[PDB]
RNA sequence: UCAGCUCGUGUUGUGAAAUGUUGGGUUAAGUCCCGCAACGAGCGCAACCCUUAUCCUUUGUUGCCAGCGGUCCGGCCGGGAA
């Protein structure tokens, strides 16, 4: 709803100087040298994206949430876990999708290390070796924790800030994976299949998007 | 004995190529961490080997002599295993 979005601060945009001219249709206007996104445009476009996401969920298609920004990192994890969907909330590895075959090997290493930790193999290691393994496991977990159970290419991508996650979008476009993304005034919307014009900086705005997308997929799954 | 030299897949470039391997620190070291369109891997680095420095255990002659006994004063002898 528009009332919730204005409360969330979805309408707030970046400063006019950093705008991308392709975003002009979505922008309502500028106040205090800050672009204001037209919520009237956002609400129908958000609804259309949610409807498609619901359909993909009904088909049992895997959904990947990307939110590398630290502010939204935890929220992206929680929303994906809530809907039992895969996520990436730390730096996106270039070639995660395009070079999935190579990236899979790291996933296999992560799960092996996890089992070894549970096994107590680390105890057999001479402390230092265990520490190295532990450090490796932590790094692998942060990067590949969300996609460890994905076991293939995601059927759809939901992205926060298209500009920040340009690599991920470019990979998705290459592999013909549909992209759903929140595009702020500064960002370019050409890559995204389904564009949602909203603030991506604000956690409150981010949570609103994530809550809705998690809910719609969950209904699709049911 | 210098810390270099490369590859697969991905990505960028019409292309030769590039990236990875650069960057911020750090190291004897492409050593390590962090960052990062790269993600991984191999040969090198290091370690694994030999010798040297300390200690313990076992063994005690052809090596040893602290404590005993005796001396031809030489562990020399009976001994002892320190
Ligand atoms: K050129
Ligand atoms: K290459
Ligand atoms: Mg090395
Ligand atoms: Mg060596």
């Amino acid at each position: 709803s528009m009332r919730d979005m204005l409360k969330a601060g979805v309408h707030f945009g970046h400063q006019t100087r950093y705008w991308n001219p392709k975003m002009k249709p979505f922008i309502f206007g500028a106040r205090n040298k800050v672009h204001i996104i037209n919520l009237e445009k956002t609400v129908p476009m958000f609804n259309e994206a949610l409807a498609e996401l619901n359909k993909i969920a009904s088909r049992k298609g895997k959904i990947l949430f990307v939110g590398t920004k630290r502010a939204a990192s935890e929220a992206v994890k929680d929303a994906a876990l809530s809907c039992d969907q895969f996520f990436v909330n730390h730096r996106w590895l270039g070639g995660m999708l395009t070079n999935w075959k190579t990236v899979r090997q790291s996933i296999k290493r992560l799960k092996d290390l996890e089992t070894q930790s549970q096994d107590g193999t680390f105890d057999k290691l001479t402390k230092k070796e265990a520490l190295m393994r532990t450090r490796e496991l932590e790094k692998l977990e942060n990067s590949l924790g969300g996609i460890k159970d994905m076991g293939g290419l995601p059927d759809a991508l939901f992205v926060i800030d298209a500009d920040h996650e340009h690599i991920a979008i470019k990979e998705a476009n290459n592999l013909g994976i549909p992209v759903f993304a929140i595009v702020d005034t500064n960002s370019d919307p050409d890559g995204v299949d389904f564009v949602i014009p909203g603030n991506d900086d604000a956690i409150r705005a981010v949570t609103l998007y994530l809550g809705a997308v998690a809910a719609t997929v969950r209904e699709g799954r049911s």
